[PDB]
């Protein structure tokens, strides 16, 4: 029945004091108990924590980075929240402090004292530096990104800094004996404000803080008028405008947990506690984030508002984004690796059949493109997010995902269409597909109103043609999110491997990977589709009019295919009718957005650019089309692109998610998440709020 303590790791002395007065006034509230083991640095709470000798430990973005990495494996569960000079946030800004009159500029630091965080940190170390790199005249990797620094930089105090080899990283510094650049808040230059009194103090001529160290320090205006900061672009403004005058902006520091038994609703029940009972001015008795005035940001960053649940998916390198693990990866990496990775367009490919594809895309195109793989479509937009991959053909619904999590539809597929297939194709307004209700002509007794209890095909959960539209419209008829429950049994890929809903799924060949959402399932997609209704798995598929038309009269020769026939199937319209495949224009359910390329918006340009060479090279009218590589073919699967596109086209305007899906069906699938919802859909109001 009971539950333990948390095991908190505190890394100094005075940080155990503070943690005993946090233990001390949890019991005396009789809330939930905590314990303080006692390591030296963060990075050993780090390792402390995966070996099971403590359980959390706030740290900064930087750090979470770090301890996100393979031996530790290591996620971040709560992320504080903080001032902003305006609406609370849980991001902050990096800023490069400086006296006035000082006269020198970001772009020229060359020689100068500075001081530091701490080595790692996002603003003390990771922003700053990789700010720098261009002026560090740095082999790359090989060499020691200290030994870089140790020789631009006069003295620093850059704690945690190894002293030994690198002692102008460490002269600044302001410690006893060995306590001198000590990584805990033993050496008084640790920390945001530390790295500020090595400023106020005169031993350095730059802090590489917080936005809001200068406030914290200097209460009085008058006070702050004698500091500035550098701007990214060469200036001055004052230490007010650090909207407008940031190296970066990071996400906030985050208490970190194990991956598996990390015992996070453990951590949580705590820091809920806590806020509620010693956030801001909630008591007298102990200050959750208040400190000591010798050192600063014990436990917690002082002054922080509170916590938020990060949401379970997140990982670090989600924490992050893109942004901030470019460039912490690009602190690691060689100049020459940089640049490339910014040339090439790194496509990420759903299942092994897309990855090969993709690899013989790559291999033609001399390596302008380059592949990254994932199981399922929402892990792939989590790898672009990241900043692992920079884009994937996406269905209407999964626009719908990747648009909520801040991406951008670059170009869109525009099928063989019909008017006049001249060098239209890539202005060519997209006119969209018509998702259907495909029946064999047969079971004559079947009618959109005699569905219920019946077998379903489906192309695939969250996809527009199959899900969405049917569901959606279904579920304005019976009312309930019961949705495994009207159809007997079917086969919709990603469902719960368990339900109703993946049933009649079938796999691969020798039956592994049953109602997977990718080609390693037959029946996925609308080419599985169509077949679990041919092979009579099910009984109505829910596809676009055209998959009946490619893979009938002997067009697909695939075994199951061959024989069949226009005529053996139907469409099933909405009003209770039934007309022949050639009638959907009058019978089908709707009318969707075509497919489309999404990327972050940073990409989007350059995406677009290497996509209309490729495409040129290998399109529908491409040159070396037949000859060595067609990008939108595949022997039906419909791999990486549908393989009746004709070209790759021009938004027409629509350049977010809800100008190009259109407002209706961004209304009905917001209709339809009241039933259901997906974690990369939650991870994303959480990132992007
Ligand atoms: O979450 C915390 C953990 C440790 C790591 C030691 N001091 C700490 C800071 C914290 O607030
Ligand atoms: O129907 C489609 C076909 C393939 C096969 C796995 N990737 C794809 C996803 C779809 O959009
Ligand atoms: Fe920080
Ligand atoms: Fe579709």
């Amino acid at each position: 029945a009971p539950r333990k303590s948390v095991r908190w790791c505190t890394i100094s002395p005075a940080e155990a004091a503070k943690c005993a007065k946090f233990q001390r006034n949890m019991k005396k509230v009789r809330g939930p108990s905590v314990s303080c083991i006692r390591k030296t640095s963060s990075f050993e709470c780090i390792q402390a924590i995966a070996a099971n000798k403590a359980d959390a430990v706030t740290l900064d973005g930087g750090l979470v980075y770090e301890a996100g990495l393979h031996p530790y494996k290591l996620r971040p569960v709560a992320a504080e929240v903080y001032q902003t000079r305006g609406k609370p946030q849980t991001r902050y800004y990096a800023v490069a402090v400086v006296k006035k009159g000082s006269g020198f500029q970001l772009n020229q630091l060359q020689g100068v004292k500075s001081c530091h965080t701490g080595l790692g940190r996002s603003a003390g170390w990771n922003i700053p530096i990789g700010t720098l790199r261009p002026y560090l005249n740095w082999t790359g990797p090989p060499e020691p990104l200290q030994k870089a620094v140790a020789n631009f930089f006069s003295a620093s105090c850059v704690p945690c800094a190894d002293g030994k080899q690198y002692p102008n990283l460490c002269r600044l510094c302001a410690g006893t004996e060995a306590d001198k650049c000590a990584c805990s808040s033993q050496e008084p230059y640790f920390g945001y404000s530390g790295a500020f009194k090595c400023l106020e103090n005169g031993a350095g001529d730059v802090a590489f803080v917080k936005d809001s160290t200068v406030f914290e320090n200097l209460p009085d205006e008058a006070e702050r008028d004698k500091y500035e900061l550098l701007c990214p672009d060469n200036t001055r403004k004052p230490v007010d405008a650090f909207k407008e005058c940031h190296l970066a902006r990071v996400p906030s520091h985050a208490v970190v947990a194990r991956s598996v038994d990390g015992r996070e609703d453990l951590i949580w029940k705590l820091l809920h506690r806590a806020q509620e009972e010693f956030g801001r001015n909630k008591s007298s008795a102990f200050q959750l984030f208040k400190s000591t005035p010798e050192e600063q940001d014990l436990l917690f960053k002082d002054s922080a508002l509170g916590f938020v649940r990060i949401p379970s998916q997140i990982d670090s390198g989600l924490y992050l984004g893109a942004n901030y693990l470019t460039a912490t990866q690009n602190l690691r990496e060689t100049a020459a690796e940089v640049a490339a990775r910014r040339e090439r367009v790194v496509w990420c490919a759903v299942g092994p059949e897309e990855e090969r594809k993709c690899k013989q895309w790559s291999d033609v195109s001399n390596r302008k493109v380059a592949c990254a793989s994932a199981s399922t479509t929402e892990e792939c937009i989590a790898l672009v997010l990241k900043g692992e991959a920079d884009a994937l053909n996406l269905d209407g619904g999964f626009i719908y995902v990747a648009g909520k999590c801040g991406l951008v539809p670059v170009l869109a597929e525009n099928q063989k269409s019909q008017n006049s297939n001249a060098p239209d194709c890539v202005h060519r307004p997209p006119e969209g597909y018509l998702a259907v209700a495909v029946v064999r002509k047969s079971d004559a007794d079947l009618t959109w109103n005699s569905l219920s209890g019946k077998k379903s095909c489906h192309t695939g959960v969250g996809r527009t043609a199959a899900w969405n539209i049917p569901m959606g419209l279904l579920f304005n008829q019976t009312g309930s999110c019961k949705f495994d429950k009207f159809f007997s049994q079917s086969c919709a890929p990603g469902a719960d491997p368990q339900s109703s809903l993946c049933a009649l799924c079938v796999g691969n060949n020798e039956n592994e990977n049953k109602c997977m959402p990718n080609s390693e399932e037959r029946y996925y997609g609308y080419t599985g589709a169509f077949r679990c209704l041919a092979e009579k798995a099910g009984d109505v598929a829910f596809v676009k009019d055209v998959t009946v038309l490619q893979n009938t009269d002997g067009k697909n020769s695939e075994p199951w295919a061959k024989d069949l026939k226009q005529e053996d199937f139907e469409l099933l319209c909405l009003d209770g009718t039934r007309k022949p495949v050639a009638e959907a224009e009058s019978c089908h359910l709707a009318r969707a957005p075509n497919h489309a390329v999404v990327s972050q918006s940073d990409r989007a340009q350059h995406l677009k650019k290497v996509l209309f060479l490729q495409q040129d090279q290998f399109g529908g009218n491409g040159p070396d089309c037949p000859g060595k590589f067609c990008l939108f073919k595949s022997e039906t699967k419909n791999l990486l692109f549908n393989d009746n596109t004709e070209c790759l086209a021009e938004l027409q305007g629509k350049t977010t998610y809800e100008q190009y899906l259109g407002s209706e069906y961004v209304t009905s699938i917001t209709n339809l998440r009241r039933c259901s919802s997906s974690p990369l859909l939650e991870a994303c109001a959480f990132l992007r709020a």
